[PDB]
């Protein structure tokens, strides 16, 4: 078939870059991988190419354009590549982390949107200039064609000033645009889509709480289609127990730790963001999956610590049905913790009985899997309990292929290939066959999506 | 009748001392009053006597001791005031802010009691030094009684550590106790006891969710009648929007604001407790009832802070109904907001009816008195809605009280005076007289006592 319509998306870190390549007319993810220690001795891709084994190589990587060069050079290589030659990429979509309130969706790159994100560098200081970065190296080495930002706060700027401002100085909204901002905005789009596929519901129509639980956690309340209020702050360190990160807490207890230990501002907000958390309370653990084995040995600090993120999450929950003025059709679950947490999941949802949220428990044992959509509420629960795994990379990619096309808008008046019914990852149909094989009570709790043919 | 059990309530801040005289054995309290501009120029008391006008002296108070002498001296004098001599004054009860995680209940004071309030006055660096310095003041002036601490912190030492931890290294609470600690226990004691004699129920048996609403505010979940979570953090600073401080905000927030202005934590501090909430949003104003005149003359900033304060407490009911882990049997309205606070009220309940609680806009509006404890919920709410005028210095009368004749203990093996069904206020039960001559249907919203006689 036609292989020419290919999509790069690429996630840049201080020391890193995440890529996946996306053949749009096929449909299919045809390599994702990652450049490690960019910037830093022993820079390396791993690359995964559908069908075939990983592939690593170690090649210097001094900034990130050599990491974007060593990407394509993997990609267009004979024997390990997966596409014919650079030009085989028709657009590229970048992560941005941080837009302010000057985005409101995605954008093609240009010169004056350049300097416009460095206006807001300063709002998202630990994750801008690395993505800003990768949009320069990456406009380098593919200079003829659109690169796409795709931007985590974007989602969120549906919100009303009711719940995006703090109650601070109107000066400092007003001087440095100090507001609520929420993060992991394409996770939300996306599973907002597919769960309103799953209820057999127009979007705008939609009322539902999403629970994205990966290394970074945050909660989305979708009244009426659109983010009405999200768990992340300003910055991604507000709201949910996190793995390093603290959520929550008494603004005045860094100023207070920061008198009885000497650490000045940088010096907190990494201790906060990096040595907080899960990590921060069982001392060692970051990994849910380390947090549970763990209390499962008798570790009382992985005890606390479990606890205290299923605690959160059930006050988040009930802030957010309190948010949404009537019942939510449904609670989504999804990111790692949330597609293979099953502890998690049913220690949150037993707490919530009375709000509507009925688990099936033995639902729940079978969701755990990142291959399929589940629904693992018991049948009459008021509240649906999905569980979808996320796909951050798809809008991404659909992004910048609606924007090279001339078609892309904020999501209110735009359509997204996955609202459709009959939408397929083909990749996780293939991992959902096999799944199967070992486990065929898994297709029991598949949703069953009204419409599909 | 007889007139010598007397107990004295101070609560001393850096430039002032509140104070009130009960009348134990009469039950009636004899005076109150505060003295202004302690320590500054133009220091003056203003002493409000039972049936007497007003009396006010310009008296200087370098000191804290000077103020208390103050006190004695216009208690004692032949015309104005209210006791014989100092003598008939048989013990002292003092406010202290934070006692860390040190002291779960009141007590008498001694050397090394005070000792110990000074290990933990890093914890309330901005209420504890003054409410030290006016036990020392007092324990100068009046010799001879015991002086006791009733500490705003105790109520909430029954926080289980999922509650009361923050997600932070581990090495923080351990070495500076940093941990969720809360405020407003007398408050939340005495509404608390009053909820459960309304219900009809042993204290042990009752769920409640508390909103003490004042210039500062915070809520309480009670979960069998003790403390479960609440809304304020290692300080007051965080939780509910308040008159000056921001409660909840993104812990990152305060530094980004620090790089974009050059101000350091105190400042910083002073700027998140005393220039934001209502007034950092208005810009203006402090009072909730200036608030409510300005939205009703269509200022949108003052309608935006209502909106605001409203929406954080629909979330923070949500999250609390959620820790219950079942419907409550009551959410209690207290301090002047929730006294006085009809709109507040009606906004707050009319977001949270699908969670059970259903306000009656006609029993709301009537509710508008400090006289009496009121049902303000439609007759088949399943969550009853009371409003219940909270009297933290009956608590601190009461400790004082039980701890000189060596009853005391911590509530829960602990029974007060207010927990009987025949319970009178004095005071109260004559302004209510006065406000039923003019609103007489406020008789039909007073709440009707089971077992009263």
């Amino acid at each position: 078939y036609f292989q020419g319509m290919v999509i790069l998306t690429l996630n840049c870190g201080s020391s890193s870059v995440k890529y996946q390549v996306y053949d749009w007319d096929n449909h299919s993810v045809l390599a994702s991988g990652v450049v490690e220690r960019v910037t830093q001795p022993g820079s390396v891709i791993t690359h995964e190419a559908k069908g075939k084994d990983k592939y690593v190589l170690e090649s210097p990587c001094p900034s990130h354009t050599h990491a974007v060069e060593l990407i394509i050079k993997t990609l267009t290589d004979p024997s390990v590549g997966v596409i014919t030659d650079m030009n085989v990429i028709k657009a590229v979509g970048h992560r941005v982390t941080h837009g302010g309130d000057k985005f409101i969706k995605s954008v093609i790159v240009t010169p004056e949107i350049l300097n416009t994100f460095r206006e807001v560098q300063d709002l998202g200081p630990l994750h801008n200039p690395a993505n800003i970065m990768g949009i320069e190296a990456a406009q380098k080495v593919l200079p003829n064609v659109p690169h796409c930002a795709i931007i985590d706060t974007a989602w969120h700027q549906t919100m009303p000033e009711t719940s995006f401002m703090y109650a601070i100085p109107h000066e400092w909204y007003e001087k440095y645009s100090a507001r609520r901002y929420g993060f992991h905005g394409t996770s939300f789009l996306y599973t907002a889509k597919r769960a309103a596929v799953i209820l057999g519901k127009k979007p705008e129509d939609t009322n539902i709480i999403i629970a994205h639980i990966g290394n970074g956690a945050s909660m989305c309340c979708v009244k009426q289609g659109k983010c009405f209020d999200t768990s992340m702050g300003l910055t991604p360190l507000e709201g949910l127990v996190m793995g390093t990160r603290s959520g929550d807490c008494d603004p005045a207890l860094p100023f207070y730790i920061m008198r009885k230990t000497g650490m000045t501002p940088a010096e907190m907000d990494t201790a906060l963001n990096k040595k907080s958390g899960l990590l921060g309370v069982t001392g060692q653990y970051v990994d849910r999956r380390d947090v549970s084995k763990a209390m499962g040995e008798g570790d009382k600090r992985a005890r606390l610590a479990f606890n205290m993120e299923v605690y959160r999450l059930q006050k988040y929950f009930g802030a957010y049905i309190a948010a949404l003025g009537q019942k939510p059709d449904a609670i989504v679950f999804t990111a790692g913790v949330g597609e293979f947490g099953f502890d998690t999941r049913l220690a949150v949802c037993e707490g919530l009985t009375h709000l509507g949220i009925k688990i099936d428990p033995k639902k729940n044992a079978l969701a755990r899997t990142r291959n399929a959509e589940t629904c693992i509420s018991a049948d009459d629960s008021p509240v649906k309990i999905f569980v979808i795994p996320t796909d951050e990379e798809l809008v991404m990619t659909e992004d910048a292929y609606a924007l090279m096309k001339g078609t892309y808008d904020v999501h209110t008046k735009f359509t997204y290939s996955f609202q459709s019914p009959n939408y397929v990852n083909k990749a996780r149909a293939e991992g959902l066959k096999k799944d199967l094989e070992k486990k065929p009570e898994l297709a029991s709790i598949v949703v069953k999506i009204p419409g599909a043919r």
